[PDB]
């Protein structure tokens, strides 16, 4: 028989709401059908006709763990908050320390994960200048990407590449049929820019915004466009901040580039004009930009010319942010997200209709799958993927409370702000992690995912 | 219990193959899933795990028909090549006479159509100069597009528009929400390039190319580009022969404009250096471009420019082809295409590798139905849709045999070419249809599709 | 010795201004010198130091004549205004009755203007449907180039060109290797938009700008330049009235073809919200557009976009301008020009600081002569040049009084508006031809130009 | 009365060849007049009839001198080449030792050059990392503008900037109405070819060409571009040795920008299948193309794509080229041309139908001139610039000898080649400083130039 049956789904997809029942057995789906009436499960759901979607695919984590696991987060805590924000399979990235730059400290990594991470998850290997060959070997071990960084945040740690680095790089992932992201700045003119709007005495969350202004933002998407444009190898721009950015990727894989746009709910639901009651909270980078460039980044979204959503998580101790109310240079960049990012989607953008309930799978749970290759499995709900699904329930009031928070960090840019839609059940493979706020599941339980 | 059930299934969609049988009742699809051991059906079909596709959605025919049958295509005969061809549902243009640019003529058509055609359809209003307020009246009747040309081909029957009449049917067919197709060519170049190039005595197939050139095909295509960009109404660029063309259109909607672009097997398979043992039956408008173009042409497909493929299947009496052998200017313009248009796709795309399976159903039955508004129902397999199939068989070998057509006219320009791939099942709404070469249902079977 | 001297002269050039003396002997500019303290001239002018630039060359002049005479304008009345306005050779269009679309009608207009024209003057040859022959005449007998309309005026009189036609006309006038100016809007779509609005009952001057949109004149201009890319004559876009238009010929001649952009001073001085105060009297073709626009256009201008000025200064009897304040659709297009092109350009340009004289003189003089092959002779102050020159005053406090106009018509756009600069003295071939407002030579003194 | 005058000369400018005499007076044109027949001049020169022209104003030379003298250059030998060469003033680069970064460096090459030079110069000021507050002090002192590097070629002595350096001088730059121009190259990339490349064995012309690839030099065009838009300094781009370089300013130009082009003879004279014969003569930065580019290349020029021509004139000791022959990394970058920059562009460009005479004195003359501001003085013969000029004689035969070479260095890329046209008379400020081969003038009467 089966194992699960959630009948009376309103199945969303990238291209549609189809009504039916879904049948799982072996932690994937076995079947979807019109009508479930004579067959017989251990246990059954009744969505009672809300909207079911696939689990999201967050392709941007920062969990860090590891060494700095009691400074900025570790996997049993975090993964709690992603489990009750309906993100059923993440993505880490590798600035932690030790960095995973090495075959090494990737195996090491994925042993730790393995065992206390609650939801499932796919590794990224760094790319570093130096470690070029490591590369290859963390591909072999299951790495589903790389990232690199154009303008570094963490010195010494995670170092950026010079366009040369880089441009090795893309000939290795190339070579590899991997996945390359990039933080895309440029390091140098920030430098400039920073020493020109200290010394004018700026220490604003206005002043740090105009220290890496859009222009250079922009820039470093162009150079990593050409370079990638001679490589071949899949490009990531990973957090694009602005309408114009957006736009000149969208331009370039219009022209036949492998060459993708990733934003984020910071982006799209922060303006700068919240800079003075949010604060250092807000601070990361890139910076979140103007209410006007809000409005297009809205537009581009639904139109499709923003191809994934990452949260971009990723926890700073509370006493390396406060400090930045007086002072914003002393404050570091960074913000919680894992557990506010669907429901901030869902309140502002498709209950607030300027987002389709397809596009928004699209963005967060079609695409990213896709593009890393580990589609089919994760992603969507057909047969023969694993059974991670989000009853969501449209129709909630409440608020987002940072306290709350399920991650080592309490805090967050979205704290005291409303809420209208939630996921309210979240299951992977087959079983149920959270239900209406409780995770129910121990450390572990999460899965390597890969290919 | 399940009328009948297709197991053994490598079911093929634009994003990937997975492997399911398919419970069909009612007409529909009830249940996909990945076994099948313990249903019943009345009827039950082993795919043998071959590949399983969506019924092939061809948005350009010209079966003609009504007073003209005996002449261009009998609903009866053609909607058979349809059938065996893999096609099951056909948007009929309205080219014929009477013109089907009123309610009536369009009332009497669809009354027709249904009693005569083996393969469901849907229908097309005609758009000509003077009849804009029977475009409400058609669309209200359930006309899913409609249809204007930029140059005529059969004047005093279907006249071509100018930019004012086009632009106020754009006007029109954005406040219904319809669709309007085009054909995009410049009537009064083609005109004066007629005479240049007659009067130097040119009768060639290569002086028929000269006579409407791609620089003229672009203009029209331009032309289109700026009204509707000004409308906004949904408007796809029917046959598209030059890949300039195709780049043009692309761009356009890349930019946000709502257009699209079609293009068919006759421009993929055929180039001008076959122009000389082909002749006149190769002759249609716009004219097969060079094969320098044709390559070009094929990676846009496979890269996803062109958005769909019609084959623009239209017969004309056998004696007004031949005589373009001598004087190319005696001949007119079609070419069949309902029997050869997947078959000839899947052999020289598929089966020849530039071209894969998942791209191939996007544009033949996924976006057409799309566009059209017929989605969820015709173009794919889910919960809720017709059962439309075909069960492919990619190890075929043989040759087209235009005497074998099921169509009322006899030759194609693709005759004794090779085939090594083709639908062998073919079955609309959960009924075999057609199976190995033989049609077994009745005249009027077909239904008439909406929406 | 010398005829005359102009001395103490602060010559003006596209590129630079020069301190020198001009010496003119046989019409023509003998020599150029910094001292001219011992040498002898029958005449002696001294320019105090003002500007001397050289007589501007307008190509676009619509005096008409002819068989309408009496009602639009004389050459003897309207050369006048040319003559006090610094025009110092004007260039005729063909629209006039009978059309000057034959070699005879050319040769008769050409004694005729020799005989009653009082500032120098260049012919354009009509090109209208079916007299494609009459083109190489006309060409022959010293037409410097050739007029034919997208968008008609005056049915009968003068027609527009299909693209076809104007496809045919592009192709002569480049084996000819003469110029071809159009008239750029959608005829078609103009007619269909003057239906939607006259029956919502508009009949403002904002609903005849609504009649004849930029969408339509600039799809008119991406047209003609689509086919003079393939044809390769030398093209001038008459009168562009928006920015966009301006920015799509820049472009294309940017990127190698010999197309032009002709703007005038009705568009740079005036506006649509002027419309209600100057009604009909601003309604040319195509319309003025708005202020937002009007910025655009003065920057293009200054940087080298706007290729040449034109007036387009053309009577019409002023009872088929006034019903237009009650009813818009039946005043005629057209505005008087001649008399307040330069000082309208010096005063709202020159003297408001955002037109330098260098460019001033590039666009009304330079360019002009260049584009039509009368360089040398016509356009600038060198050595074998015929003595041109016109002594500038920028510090003139005054109002244009349309009522002291010298031609036929008496009303303007600018009547009672300010004017800071104007020319008071021009001089054509050495010859005072006009001194502070007052006209000196007697009808008959100008010499038609050619090559 | 006059100094001298210069009878029958077919003057030629960039708009058009006029027949006139000059009459110079106080080292200055005094006059251009149609007949000198009865004006006095203490010397008399007979063009009789040859086309002169300005003298060429070359914008990038490399005499290098001061403490290098003995090495690469010295004022009195390689100043006497220009002589020959038709260059009457040259603007030396600031690469040199020591470097001219600061305002003594630039006092004391002033003096320097002013004593020893023959032929008149202007000054560049280096703009290097942590020079800054220098740029001001050397624009006052009368620098005409500044050089910064995007990729070095002598480390230690002159340094490449980063994008934060280059940004901050491009503000200043701005900020002074000053020039600045850029050799735009990656570094950062050229290094990581040239160890893949030298890995592989690669030790060609062929190898050196393929670690300074067309996409990295493309890459930092566009870098400079994007910079330029933020910052509005006068920018001109060195040395742009492909197409693709050229269109992209050019189209940047074309959107607003004051950006500049700049391409010499050794990429419109040379191509990449010239480099197993001439080698490492031939080895300069960045590479000399293929031969398909430079045919775009002389398309580009004559169209005006090309804004300008420098030689890039710069010697290495004959030490530093030879091991060139076998090992490729062991040669420097470098090629005389000021001896033959002007006879290669008459030759191969004028005198062989490519180029016209206009175009040459535009980007040779009038355009460098004015980027620079010092126009009206140099780069056309006016009344008021220097008497500056050259008499010209394109009917000669002849081959260039590079052990002939007036410079201190004896050899070309160009040596051996055939030279048929060539100027036979050069002077400056009124006086013969070469006749026919000869410098007639003493070291030091060269004057510096400003403004
Ligand atoms: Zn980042
Ligand atoms: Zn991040
Ligand atoms: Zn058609
Ligand atoms: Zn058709
Ligand atoms: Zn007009
Ligand atoms: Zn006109
Ligand atoms: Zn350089
Ligand atoms: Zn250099």
């Amino acid at each position: 028989m089966f194992d699960v049956i959630v009948k009376n789904c309103r199945l969303v997809s990238s291209d549609g709401i189809t009504e039916a029942d879904i049948l799982v057995k072996d932690g994937k789906v076995a079947a979807i059908s019109a009508d479930t009436s004579d067959v017989e499960a251990s246990r059954t759901i009744d969505a009672g006709g809300k909207f079911v979607m696939p689990g999201v695919v967050d392709e941007h984590v920062h969990i860090i763990d590891m060494d700095l696991k009691n400074r900025y987060g570790r996997f049993e805590l975090d993964s709690e908050s992603a489990a009750v924000g309906g993100i059923t399979t993440i993505i880490e990235m590798p600035i932690t320390f030790p960095p995973t730059t090495t075959l090494d400290a990737f195996l090491e990594k994925k042993k730790q994960a393995g065992q206390r991470l609650k939801v499932d998850f796919a590794l990224y290997g760094g790319g570093v200048p130096g470690n070029l060959p490591e590369i290859r070997k963390m591909h072999d071990a299951g790495a589903v990407g790389f990232k690199s960084m154009m303008a570094a945040s963490v010195p010494g740690m995670f170092d950026a590449v010079s366009d040369g680095e880089l441009f090795e790089i893309f000939q290795e992932i190339a070579a590899c049929g991997s996945v390359i992201v990039v933080h895309a700045e440029n390091e140098t003119i920030i430098q400039a820019l920073q020493k020109q709007i200290k010394a004018a005495g700026g220490k604003d969350m206005a002043a740090y915004e105009a220290s890496q202004p859009v222009f250079q933002e922009n820039e470093a998407i162009q150079r990593a466009l050409l370079l990638q444009k001679e490589a071949g190898c899949r490009l990531i721009v990973l957090h694009v901040s602005n309408p114009d950015g957006v736009e000149l990727i969208h331009q370039a894989q219009s022209e036949g580039q492998d060459v993708h746009c990733e934003s984020g709910p910071q982006y799209l639901n922060i303006t700068t004009d919240d800079a003075e009651r949010i604060g250092p909270y807000m601070k990361v980078a890139p910076p979140v930009r103007s209410a006007e460039m809000n409005i297009r980044l809205w537009e581009q979204l639904e139109n499709g010319l923003i191809d994934t959503l990452g949260s971009d998580h990723g926890g700073h101790p509370v006493e390396d942010k406060e400090p930045g109310w007086k002072d914003v240079w002393k404050a570091g960049n960074g913000a919680l997200g894992l557990e506010t990012s669907l429901p901030m989607m869902l309140t502002n953008g498709v209950n607030k209709g300027r987002l389709s309930l397809e596009r928004l799978v699209e963005v967060m749970c079609e695409k990213p799958a896709k593009l890393f290759g580990i589609y089919p499995q994760k992603g969507t709900l057909q047969v023969g993927s694993d059974a991670d699904l989000l009853i969501l329930d449209l129709d909630i009031d409440t608020k987002v409370d940072a306290s709350q928070f399920r991650s080592l960090h309490k805090y967050s840019p979205f704290d005291g702000m409303p809420v209208t839609g939630a996921p309210v059940l979240t299951m992977v493979r087959g079983t149920v992690v959270a239900e209406k706020g409780e995770v129910l599941v121990e450390q572990g339980f999460g899965q390597f995912v890969t290919r």
